């Protein structure tokens, strides 16, 4: 109960237009053999080219939608499309490349997958809506065998080179021509009525159909993300650390404490309505305020309607005091809000393309986030950068260049010169803030927010 048994049945109805006469009774073992791959009864870490839905969810960073369309099948050219937007034409003799033989097409496939995946995953998972030509084209660019390590490092092998007879990971495969031990999953095996477009269009209006293979590849991965991360949610699955995860999460905690502490000091709200994570803790535990929590899990489909979160009969009066929405995605924030909203458009190794404008943000856990929409912030303004501290000016225990800044809200800056301690803390805070912003988080606040009101907390 870990891998997909090769003896599991494979429904072949979707394959019978490309492969007429295909047997209805089919296993992964017989299908893999039909594809031209010999498994030789190998107990060396690669029991099946195909994987379970559960294993595919654990390796979502490796997902590459793949489709093959007949341009004209041994005699006809094939259009190979990938969810990266690339279309390659292979001759047997939205980027669109002209027809070239397989020996050069396979070098491009390896280069493209390596650049897309080296900072995301240790493997590739081809996400298919299998009709036949994609499965039969794999023998022209895929090699299989025992699990291996890279020739230049300790990572698992993802590529093979016929020129040198060596194996490489995604980071060391320059000049390699074969994809080695890829994984794959057929979305058609999940139980669907109707074609790819009809199922995809039920949940997404952002991916159209220009009738090229890459359009189908994108729609296939999109539908798979919808099924595994939008209609079904598993927040218990852990994902490996691949970048700045720990620094981003630490920065998020620091920024939240800073902004909320300052909003309470500047406007002295008698009550704070904390809307979001049912396991949230008070981000400013020493604040005088009446802290009230409201449970809402992360929305993965569409943003919450403020009318459903707040109305239908709690302080009841959400208009009293301030509302804190820390990564709680709503359609239109109330005017009295402090907000952190993840911008789905951000380019990063943590943020993967999602469904209907949304993105899949993977940092320890996977969170499909609804599309970022600027109109949600109409009653608020962007929160300006600032650093506030009421801690004593005392160095304790890296060198020094005098800090001059209008945004260092400290007693030392009020009285002229910034002390070394507050200058060090200001620089660390600025780095944390820039880290969080660059990760894709955006901050918004009630229009009356004014850091000028923080200087009088030093009297
Ligand atoms: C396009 C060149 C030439 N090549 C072949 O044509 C041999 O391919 C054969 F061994 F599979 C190998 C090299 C990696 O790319
Ligand atoms: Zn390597
Ligand atoms: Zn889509
Ligand atoms: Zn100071």
């Amino acid at each position: 109960p870990t891998h997909l048994s090769v003896d599991t049945k494979f429904k072949t109805e979707g394959l019978c237009v490309d492969i007429p006469g295909i047997p209805k009774d089919m296993t992964y073992r017989r299908l893999i053999s039909m594809m031209g791959f010999k498994m030789n009864y190998q107990v060396n870490g690669y029991p099946n080219m195909f994987i379970t839905r559960e294993e595919a969810i654990r390796h979502v960073r490796a997902w590459i939608g793949f489709d093959v369309e007949g341009c004209h099948g041994t005699n006809l050219p094939l259009q190979l499309g990938f969810s990266t937007g690339v279309n390659l034409v292979a001759v047997p003799t939205p980027l669109m490349y002209k027809g070239l033989p397989w020996n050069v097409v396979r070098i491009k496939i390896v280069q493209m997958l390596s650049d897309t995946l080296k900072n995301l995953s240790d493997r590739v998972v081809f996400v298919l809506w299998a009709h036949g030509f994609e499965l039969t084209s794999m023998k022209y660019f895929v090699k299989i065998g025992p699990e291996r390590t890279c020739c230049l490092c300790d990572r698992r092998a993802t590529c093979f080179s016929t020129a040198s007879d060596t194996y490489a990971c995604w980071h060391h495969s320059i000049g390699f021509d074969y994809v080695y031990n890829p994984f794959m999953i057929d979305v058609q095996q999940w139980g669907f009525t109707g074609n790819l477009q009809s199922n995809h269009d039920l949940y997404c209006q952002v991916h159209g159909n220009a009738h090229v293979a890459s359009c189908d590849a994108i729609m296939t991965r999109c539908l798979a993300v919808h099924e595994c991360f939008v209609k079904r949610v598993d927040w218990t699955i852990e994902y490996p650390i691949i970048g700045d995860e720990l620094k981003i999460n630490a920065a998020c905690r620091k920024v939240q404490h800073m902004v909320v502490k300052a909003a309470l000091l500047a406007d002295k709200f008698p009550v704070l309505h904390d809307i979001g994570n049912p396991k949230a803790i008070k981000c400013v535990p020493q604040a005088d305020v009446e802290w009230k929590f409201y449970d809402a899990q992360p929305c993965s489909d569409k943003a919450y309607k403020i009318e459903e979160l707040f109305y239908s009969y709690h302080s009841d009066k959400f208009t009293d005091g301030v509302c804190l929405f820390w990564n709680c995605n709503v359609d239109r924030y109330p005017a009295n809000s402090i907000v952190c909203r993840f911008d789905t458009r951000v380019l990063s190794n943590l943020n993967l393309p999602g469904c209907d404008g949304g993105s899949l943000y993977v940092n320890k856990h996977a969170f499909h986030t609804p599309a970022f929409d600027k109109s949600a912030f109409v009653n608020l303004k962007q929160l300006p950068f600032f650093y506030y501290s009421d801690s004593p000016c005392e160095s304790h225990g890296i060198d020094y260049v005098p800090l001059k800044s209008a945004t260092c809200i400290t007693r030392c800056n009020l009285g002229g010169a910034v002390c070394r301690h507050h200058a060090n803390e200001y620089r660390l805070y600025l780095d944390a803030y820039n880290m969080m912003i660059s990760a894709g988080f955006s901050l918004w606040v009630y229009k009356q927010f004014d850091t000028y009101n923080l200087w009088n907390t030093f009297t």
